[PDB]
DNA sequence: GCGCTTTCC
RNA sequence: UUAGGAAAGCGC
């Protein structure tokens, strides 16, 4: 193992910088591969550092209550358990082909495929090295990320040749197959049971650099491969999309006169560990992923092994015949791609009936391995779901974790309820289901009780178990309390009573003063109001936003007469209007009002006219021009008049040319309006809205 | 752009 | 001997 303190020494740094250069001159131009040369180099750098210098598992309990405190017996039991877990690779290759051919799967085009097979560059390697985390343990070879950062200039030309030889032969250095497994406890589980540990992998930094490059390449096309129902590990997606969608679906069932529904929360057992490698490679081929990229993935999964590090010892290696390492940057994407085969199958199987919410059919919400399935007529639909999952399990290794899976079941009588319960492997919850850190409730009326009441109590528990200045104590509230509170608001932005904030302010101020500060009321307002950004963007992926019992919620538009039983949108709207009132802003007809708006549609204008104006001139009424500027700001606008229906042109001129329209639309937009209209990304919305709310309410 | 924490898996 | 991925915030 490398001591990072040695890299700080001028004499060691110069002696090493020269030894690296002297190795690649003496040993290059020999009867050897770049793969074996790299491994020999690491072995030589290792010995040169030695010459220059010249977490406990105490008890394991079985299913019968017998324990062992013997280090050898604990090591044997643990090693035998993990060895068996990763031992059995499936051989039913024809059945894998059959399942994959059964459903319609996406496929990368030649442009996307060439982007994956694009040769690795030195600048690609450099950027990864620069972003490597510091103060972390090395992999089994002993080299920390700091070794690669310190000798970047000398190593990158060599790493590039190594990676170029890997992309030619599909052969890796032997060390690229090694990893250390560290066993970490799973929160709140019994730590005396061997199955309640999470096996975390520490791979060598050189292999992690290659894997991060491969992960970055496929992540560029992940939106094409994964349907928007999956938000776990996906860039630009939020877990609260699934939470709010699930809650509106529960409210729909609550309001339905005919109960014949089921909401199933399925967790996969040891999700990354049980992935079948031949099924994963076949799935990548099915999506068009082939060539150089595929060859490298295949080489990575050829003969990986693991050495468990337990109680001062490095245990004998075992092969990883199953799974993708927890700790490898490629693993989240390859897992999601495999699970996506099941997700496509569920959505495509009409005999697995989803919940119809008007024109929206809801059926699935995914967050990494967690699936929420929304079913109608579960006596048939849940049985077809379990059958499909069983067939996927046979080819992929997928397994339902029965102890972590639960369902809400809604029927009209006890007879159908018992008939359904008796045919399912997981339990029926009668009050709540923990999902993404929050409690989904069987009846949406219990949301405040099961989420915000426990939150106030757990914040008192954080301040009780917490030698610090009042300035440092304000930072503890900001670092640890604030994210828990914002997370809950984002998940369930329901109307909260003032009493919630009064008690939250009391618990917080007492902790700071021992019996800028975060304004929890303004963070709440920012989070609630933030939803209006999604209303304006009107994205196809935002199905969560189209699940309320409702008369559209639109900003920068003429409001409708107006639902009454809205959990989130009505409350968002009321906050939006109150903030606009405080800003002395007319928010109904503005420079950001769209051409496709109630303002234009109420003139009885044709949708073809709206489309013609959008495709030729832009998206807002301001783009087409108001007053003297009406369809005359550019030669393109003047000519576009000839493509518009004669009657609609007169209606539009009458509206756009009116004095009231001209004053409201041709004005200058405020900072507040720009936050909600001019940003194509939703990143940092709470920070930007909160910052504006401070400059208005303080 | 750098750094730090938190939520989820 | 705590890795990884996405997301959120705080901060100069
Ligand atoms: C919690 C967690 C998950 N993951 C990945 C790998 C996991 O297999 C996957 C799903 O996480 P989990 O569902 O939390 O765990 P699991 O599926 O491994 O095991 P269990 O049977 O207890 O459900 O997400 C990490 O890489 N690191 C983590 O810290
Ligand atoms: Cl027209
Ligand atoms: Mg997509
Ligand atoms: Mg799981």
């Amino acid at each position: 193992k490398l001591n990072n303190l040695l890299l700080n020494d001028y004499w060691v740094h110069n002696e090493m910088k020269a030894e690296i250069k002297m190795f690649f001159e003496t040993n290059e131009n020999k009867d050897t591969t770049y793969q074996n040369l790299w491994d020999a180099f690491k072995a030589v750098c290792r010995g040169k550092f030695i010459a220059l210098n010249a977490n406990q598992i105490d008890t394991i309990k079985n299913d019968k209550g017998d324990i062992t405190t013997d280090p050898t017996e604990i090591q044997t039991t643990i090693r035998e358990y993990y060895k068996h877990l990763y031992a059995n690779k499936l051989e039913n290759l024809e059945e894998m082909d059959t399942f994959l051919d059964t459903y319609t799967l996406p496929r990368l085009n030649q442009e996307e495929v060439e982007s994956l097979n694009r040769p690795i560059t030195g600048s690609e390697i450099v950027a990864i090295i620069n972003s490597l985390p510091t103060k972390k343990s090395p992999g089994p070879d002993g080299f920390t990320a700091e070794f690669y950062q310190r000798y970047k200039e000398e190593l990158v030309p060599f790493l590039l040749k190594l990676f170029q030889s890997i992309e030619k032969e599909g052969i890796l250095p032997n060390s690229f197959y090694e990893a250390s497994i560290i066993l970490i406890p799973k929160p709140g589980r019994d730590t005396t049971k061997k199955e309640n540990f999470r096996p975390i992998s520490l791979m060598n930094i050189d292999a992690k650099i290659l894997n991060k490059i491969l992960a970055n390449r496929i992540q560029q096309h992940i939106k094409k491969l994964i349907h928007h129902d999956q938000v776990g590990f996906i860039p630009g997606m939020q877990g609260w999309f699934n939470i709010r969608k699930s809650i509106n679906v529960i409210q729909h069932i609550n309001r339905a006169k005919d109960k014949n529904h089921m909401i199933i929360s399925i967790d996969a057992e040891k999700a990354f560990d049980k992935i079948q490698q031949p099924f994963m490679l076949k799935t990548l081929n099915k999506l068009g992923i082939d060539g150089t990229y595929f060859k490298i993935i295949r080489a990575i999964y050829d003969k990986p092994t693991a050495n468990i590090i337990l109680n001062g010892q490095k245990l004998e290696a075992f092969p990883l015949k199953t799974g993708t390492r927890q700790g490898c940057p490629l693993s989240p994407l390859l897992f999601n791609i495999v699970l996506e085969v099941l997700a496509r199958a569920i959505r495509q199987e009409k005999e697995i009936k989803g919940i119809q919410l008007g024109k929206e059919e809801v059926k699935l919400s995914l967050f990494a391995d967690d699936m929420i399935v929304y079913l109608e007529n579960p006596i048939v639909s849940a049985q077809n779901l379990l059958k499909l999952i069983s067939n996927f399990s046979k080819v992929s290794g997928y397994k339902i974790n029965v102890q972590k899976s639960q369902a809400f079941l809604y029927t009209n009588n006890r007879q159908t309820e018992s008939q359904i319960m008796g045919e399912l492997p997981f339990t029926i919850a009668s009050k709540r289901i923990k999902y993404l850190g929050i409690q989904l409730t069987r009846d949406v009326k219990d949301l405040f009780k099961e989420n915000y009441k426990p939150l106030l109590k757990e914040i008192k528990e954080e301040t009780n178990k917490w030698p610090c200045s009042w300035v440092g104590r304000i930072n503890i509230v900001k670092m640890a309390i604030l994210p828990k509170v914002i997370y809950r608001f984002n998940a369930i932005p329901i109307k909260l009573p003032m009493t919630f904030f009064t008690e939250l302010e009391k618990t917080t101020l007492k902790f700071i003063w021992n019996q800028t500060l975060p304004d929890f009321k303004l963070y709440y307002k920012a989070t609630v109001t933030k939803t209006a950004w999604y209303w304006y963007q009107n994205r196809d992926i935002d199905q969560w936003n189209r699940t309320e019992p409702s008369y559209n919620y639109l900003i920068f538009d003429k409001p409708e007469k107006n639902g009454k039983d809205s959990l989130f949108n009505k409350w968002c709207w009321e906050n939006w209007l109150a903030i606009c009132r405080k800003l002395k802003l007319d928010p109904f007809l503005t420079p950001y009002t769209k051409i496709n708006s109630r303002w234009i549609k109420d003139l009885n204008v044709k949708p073809k006219t709206i489309k013609t104006l959008e495709e030729n001139l832009g998206i807002t009424i301001q783009d087409i021009g108001v007053g003297k500027d009406f369809m005359s700001k550019t030669p393109k606008a003047m000519a576009t008049k000839d493509k518009i229906d004669k009657w609609d042109l007169i209606k539009l001129k009458s509206f756009c040319t009116a004095k009231e329209t001209t004053i409201r639309v041709n004005r200058q937009p405020t900072t507040w309006e720009k936050i909600f209209a001019t940003y194509s990304s939703d990143k940092g919305l709470i920070s930007r809205i909160y910052n504006e709310l401070k400059q208005i309410y303080h």
